[PDB]
RNA sequence: CGCCGCGUGGGACCGCGCAGCGGGCGCGGCGCGCCGCCGCCGCAGCCCCGAGGAGAGCGGGCGGGGGCACCGGUACCGGCC
């Protein structure tokens, strides 16, 4: 019964992560808030560039903000329990296709947050929930292949210098764009 | 035969869509949709952003800008000693 945190039947990786989450409520290491009946949905095993492969943990969108109240406590604990992976929390928000859906009688329409442009920007924020993006210039270079550039404060740069490689490669998985990062 | 007709395709550009969905019942009078009815537990259910557009606000100075009342100063002209 590893069913207390995730959902359904999955591959080997998620069950071990579910175990860390079961002890995680038991350990009150700054994670008491929200945890106790906080549940997850899926994990993405993504091989990130040359860095240790960083896996993603899709967390249900209603329970995303409460889960990430102290996001640091989730990532550090997770790494110690399952070394080799820099885990990243992402809400499973969904893009709805068709801005208006016509049933003939009425056009039901799509909400704004369910669109690719709205979803992608919200994905970057989950990759760096503690650090707010200073700016997101896009470089469409001379030889084609647009690359997203993200600017963050230099104060947090020393910490996220190491974790930028896992973040850029995972966002390449979530979004086709060749995202790259820079600091002020 | 200019054909603003029609048929099929495309859907960038161009405008334009207020209403919640979805499941089941269900083969609703040869198949279906209606049309209901039940929270029925399946939806991240339901907000682009915030124009060196625009209106509104507060603050702080700005000016022979407008009105209205009051008024002072010589000068010109007139009447005096």
């Amino acid at each position: 019964r590893k069913i207390r945190k995730p959902f359904e039947k999955l591959s080997e990786l998620e069950k071990q992560v579910a175990g860390t989450l079961l002890k995680l409520e038991d350990d009150p290491d700054l994670r008491e808030m929200g945890l106790g009946t906080l549940y997850i949905s899926s994990v993405k095993e993504i091989a990130v560039d040359g860095d240790k492969k960083a896996a993603v943990v899709y967390v249900p969108y209603p329970m995303l903000q409460s889960f990430q109240k102290n996001s640091e406590a989730l990532i550090l604990k997770l790494e110690k329990n399952h070394s080799g992976h820099r885990f990243i929390i992402v809400a499973n928000r969904t893009i709805m296709k068709n801005a208006y859906v016509f049933t003939g009688k009425k056009s039901i329409r799509r909400p704004r947050s369910r669109t690719m442009t709205s979803v992608y920007n919200c994905i970057l924020d989950d990759i760096c929930y503690p650090i707010h993006v200073i700016g997101k210039r896009t470089l469409y270079p001379a030889g084609s292949n647009p690359r997203l550039q993200v600017v963050l404060p230099k104060a947090v740069y020393n910490e996220v210098s190491e974790r930028t490689k896992t973040y850029s490669a995972v966002y390449k998985a979530l979004t086709e764009r060749d995202t790259e990062f820079i600091f002020m």
